[PDB]
């Protein structure tokens, strides 16, 4: 599962959970990723 996070520029990473966006954050497939791979949810 990707990793999630609860910001929109994937600074607070909350674990990788299967619902993963909570609120409308982000996530990436690296834990702190590049730009490209900051997700937002
Ligand atoms: C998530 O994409 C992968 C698939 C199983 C796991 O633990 N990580």
């Amino acid at each position: 599962e990707a990793f999630c996070f609860s910001d929109r520029f994937c600074q607070n990473y909350i674990g990788s959970i299967p619902d993963c966006c909570f609120g409308r954050g982000s996530y990436s497939f690296e834990l702190q990723p590049p730009p490209w791979e900051c997700y937002q949810c």
